[PDB]
């Protein structure tokens, strides 16, 4: 006997962000898995990965040359933050 | 016997994300898995991957220049962050 | 004996965003997976991927350049954030 | 026995988005799945994928050049936001 | 017997982040796991990975380099960090 309660009862006005799991029971790999629920991912970045088998296997001759050089502004007043009642602002002059 | 209950009685006006998962029970593999759920990608980039089997094997000349280099604004308010009888703004001058 | 309650009574005038998921029971492989239910992608880029098999095999000479270089600009006050009786805008001058 | 309830009742004018999923049991290969239920894509680009088998096998010269270099401007008050009882507005000048 | 009870009463308009997780019972391997429920990423960079088998295996002549030298500015009031009857806000002149 499995019982889950959440948030059974409310009684207002919230601000939730809610997850619930439950469970009962090659180069790469991933099997029986959760994941990038409530993820969030800026700027992220990826040159490389994978490529695959026997890559570059002979007499390769390679130039990697990465260059992250610029201007970003990245601005975000609530990020995974749920409110109420509240007040958020985002402001430029 | 299994059993679940989320937010089974609600009085108001909130502001929610709810998510829930039950369950009972090559050269990139996945399998059995859930992801994604309220993921959020923002400036994500991914240059080469999983090219594939034997490449470049040869004698390969490469040259692999990557520039980021840009005027960029990203701005947001509230992300995966529900609000309620609240204020929210961008501004800008 | 399985049982699955969700916002079974709800008054009021809330807002919501909701998913919910139940479940008894070569190169690039994917099976018996959930992917992208509340995704959201911005200016996400995938340069190469997956080219196939055998590629630049032999004597392959290559050039490879990527530039970002640009002036955007990605204004959100709300994203993936329900609200009620509350105030969102975005304002330009 | 498998029962789901979700919003069995509702008293009032909500907003809601909703996604329910019940179940019961090559170079590219996808199996036995959901994708892209409330997926938003914004700017997404994939410039190579999947070219095939044995491309550039043999004595290949390629230049490859990426340019994203413009002016580009995305405004969005309300993504995958509902909202109630409230205001959005996108205001410029 | 197993029972779980999270937030089963509540009254007020709280601001709350949840999540709640039950459970009874190659190169790169994973499984049977959680990953990245309210996980956030910024400026997360992965050059090479899982590059392959047999790679650069003979006479590799390799120039890596990488540069992240750009001016960039991120400015985030609230990171998982849910408020309520309170006051946020970001300001630049």
């Amino acid at each position: 006997p499995l019982m889950v309660k959440v948030l059974d009862a409310v009684r207002g006005s919230p601000a939730i962000n809610v997850a619930v799991h439950v469970f009962r029971k090659g180069l790469t790999t991933e099997e029986e898995f959760v994941e990038g629920i409530y993820k969030v991912e800026i700027d992220t970045k990826s040159y490389w990965k994978a490529l695959g088998i026997s890559p570059f296997h002979e007499h390769a001759e390679v130039v990697f040359t990465a260059n992250d050089s610029g201007p970003r502004r990245y601005t975000i007043a609530a990020l995974l933050s749920p409110y109420s009642y509240s007040t958020t602002a985002v402001v430029t002059n």
